[PDB]
DNA sequence: GGTAGACCTGGA
DNA sequence: CCAGGTCTAC
C-alpha cells in the first residue's frame, strides 16, 4: 500500500487537488499526444511522470485535479501544487480559447464540440529539444522508448515506484559528453544519436551554454526560431515544436504531412506564393502563416485540438 | 537555387 | 528498400 505507485482511493492523506474542471483539461488527450513522452498511465486514469524534477501522480474527476508528488510522506504543498499549475498553463482559459476559434472557423466549430480539455504544457527546453530532435522520421510509441532510454542512460536518478525507476532528463554537459553517440546508437536512435551529441556540444561550446537557450523564452518568436535552426537536427518543424512547447510562443504551428492533410481535407486548401504544389520550404511555412492568420496568436493551441480530433 | 537522397532502422 | 524530418549535393 505504501509501495508501488498511488491511486486516489487509497493513499487519500497524500493527495491534494487543483480545482480544475474536465472541460479545462484532459489527461488522457494531453499527456500521451505527442507533446511530452515521460508520462505513464501506471494505473488506470492515474498518470506518472517527472515535473519540477519530482516524481508525480496524477489522476481528475470533474471538478478537480488530483495530485501526489514523491520526493516523510505528505500531501502535495501550496508551492508544489503551483508547479503543476505552471506546467499546464491553467491561466490560460481553454472556454475563452474555443469560442474564439469556433467562431472565426466554422470547421473548428463542429470537431471541436467532441475533443475539449486539450490544452499545451509548458515544458522544459532541453528536455524539447532532445526529444524532438528524436521525432525526426518517427512516430510517439518509438519516439518514447527511445526517449525513456536515453534517461534510464544518462538521466540522474530520481526515486523507484514498483519496477519502474524515474530519472530526470538529462543535463547538457551529460549529452554532451565523450562516447555519448556511440552509446545512444546502442539504444536505438540511429542517425539520431549523432544530432543529439552534436546539438549537446553545440550550445554549450559556441553558444553560451543553457542561459543562451534560456533566454529564448523572453526573445520573439521569429527570432527565437531562427536561433534554434543554428543547431544540428532542427529544422523548421522542431524549431515550431520548441517554440510552441517550451519557449512560450503559441502562435508557432509546426507544419508536417500530418497538418497538410487536414489542410486539404477541412479546409480544400492549396499554395499560393510557392509554386511547389506538395511540401517544400516555401509551401510549410506559407502553410504556417494560413493558421496563425486563420485562429490569430494561439493558432499552435488550436492546431493540438484539430490533432486530437483526428485521432 | 528549389529539389532528390542519405541518414538509422523498423515494417513493406 | 524507404519513409517524412533534417541536411546536402547540383
Ligand atoms: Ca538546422
Ligand atoms: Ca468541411
Amino acid at each position: 500500500s505504501e509501495f508501488g505507485h498511488r491511486t486516489l482511493a487509497s493513499t487519500p492523506a497524500l493527495w491534494a487537488s487543483i480545482p480544475c474542471p474536465r472541460s479545462e483539461l484532459r489527461l488522457d488527450l494531453v499527456l500521451p499526444s505527442g507533446q511530452s513522452f515521460r508520462w505513464r498511465e501506471q494505473s488506470p486514469a492515474h498518470w506518472s511522470g517527472v515535473l519540477a524534477d519530482q516524481v508525480w501522480t496524477l489522476t481528475q474527476t470533474e471538478e478537480q485535479l488530483h495530485c501526489t508528488v514523491y520526493r516523510q510522506a505528505s500531501r502535495p504543498t501550496p508551492d508544489e501544487l503551483e508547479a503543476v499549475r505552471k506546467y499546464f498553463q491553467l491561466d490560460v482559459t481553454l472556454a475563452q480559447l474555443y469560442h474564439h476559434w469556433g467562431s472565426v472557423d466554422s470547421h473548428f466549430q463542429e470537431v471541436a464540440q467532441k475533443f475539449q480539455g486539450v490544452r499545451l504544457l509548458r515544458q522544459d527546453p532541453i528536455e524539447c529539444l532532445f526529444s524532438f530532435i528524436c521525432s525526426s522520421c518517427n512516430n510517439i510509441a518509438r519516439i518514447t522508448g527511445m526517449v525513456e532510454r536515453l534517461c534510464q542512460a544518462f538521466g540522474p536518478r530520481l526515486i523507484q515506484l514498483d519496477d519502474v525507476t524515474y530519472h530526470g532528463f538529462p543535463s547538457l554537459q551529460a549529452l554532451a559528453g565523450p562516447e555519448v553517440e556511440a552509446h545512444l546508437r546502442k539504444l536505438g536512435l540511429g542517425y539520431r544519436a549523432r544530432y543529439v551529441s552534436a546539438s549537446a556540444r553545440a550550445i554549450l561550446e559556441e553558444q553560451g551554454g543553457l542561459a543562451w537557450l534560456q533566454q529564448l523564452r523572453e526573445s520573439s518568436y521569429e527570432e527565437a526560431h531562427k536561433a534554434l535552426c543554428i543547431l544540428p537536427g532542427v529544422g523548421t518543424k522542431v524549431a515550431d515544436c520548441i517554440c510552441l512547447m517550451a519557449l512560450d510562443k503559441p502562435q508557432a504551428v509546426p507544419v508536417d504531412v500530418h497538418m497538410w492533410h487536414i489542410a486539404q481535407r477541412d479546409y480544400s486548401w492549396h499554395p499560393t506564393t510557392s509554386q511547389a504544389k506538395g511540401p517544400s520550404p516555401q509551401t510549410n511555412k506559407e502553410l504556417g502563416n494560413f493558421f496563425r492568420s486563420l485562429w490569430g496568436p494561439y493558432a499552435g493551441w488550436a492546431q493540438a485540438v484539430l490533432f486530437s480530433a483526428d485521432l
